[PDB]
């Protein structure tokens, strides 16, 4: 499969959305639809799926939620996984410093009941 | 392929958007790009593609628009398809009760 | 793989977003995530990936950024590539004719 560039993913302070390459998406749409489809489209290209999941982990998302791709990633290159873990800890620290600061529905209700 | 969770899809009253796992998308973008890519990414994993298409059907969308995947799905387990049909009829009733009750700034951006 | 319909893609005047089947997306999200995933999902079905990349090219986007799919496409049917090129030039002429973004900071800090 062809690889993705390093995934530009930021998780929102309330965790409800992500910012992916300048596009804001609901977190659950990204993790349940987008990432699953990216991984499935890699087929058996474990190097590519490992890259994707390292970026998922680095962004603070759950890289273990993707079946065989997750099991491959979890028993994959320890040093690249560790670089992802360093990035993840930096992300969590950013979330902590962001947690140091002090009507969508109605709209959706009118459109979807 | 790895499976999707049960697809959380709601069709808007005017049918122009869908709400998928909390994300609003144009219906045409979802059905022409997103669903097509999900199904293609299953390869020949018919259990997964039948799951996807049962959720598409249950949401009130057209599960017949996806070539070989739709042909497989149409011949698939009748009871699982019927459970999807029950959900589809409930969604249609919800649309009926809702039918009982801009800006197109796109021009400036896209011409 | 199953085919896509002709891709309805318009590039914004500032090039920062695209309008794809009525959905506005950041251009980089569309080209880095969506298109890459569509192409990967075709596997080795070059007829389908060539159709995708002709529509990408026709919209004013870079059809050369997708590895093997781009390499296959660049040597594919010259007349179909040229029809895409005509659409691309018409799109560029369209771009030529003329007359609190964060906001994300409060949400993402960056
Ligand atoms: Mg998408």
């Amino acid at each position: 499969s062809i690889s993705y560039r390093k995934l530009d993913i930021a998780l929102s302070a309330d965790k409800e959305t992500v910012l992916v390459f300048g596009q804001e998406l609901s977190t659950k749409y990204f993790t349940e639809i987008v990432v699953t489809t990216m991984l499935n489209s890699t087929g058996s290209d474990m190097a590519n799926s490992n890259r994707i999941l390292n970026d998922i982990h680095a962004a603070g998302l759950d890289a273990g939620d993707y079946g065989k791709y997750s099991r491959w990633w979890a028993q994959s290159n320890a040093q690249e996984r560790q670089e992802a873990e360093r990035r993840r800890k930096e992300a969590k620290a950013h979330q902590e410093r962001m947690a140091a600061i002090h009507a969508r529905e109605e709209a959706l209700i009118k459109r979807f009941g």
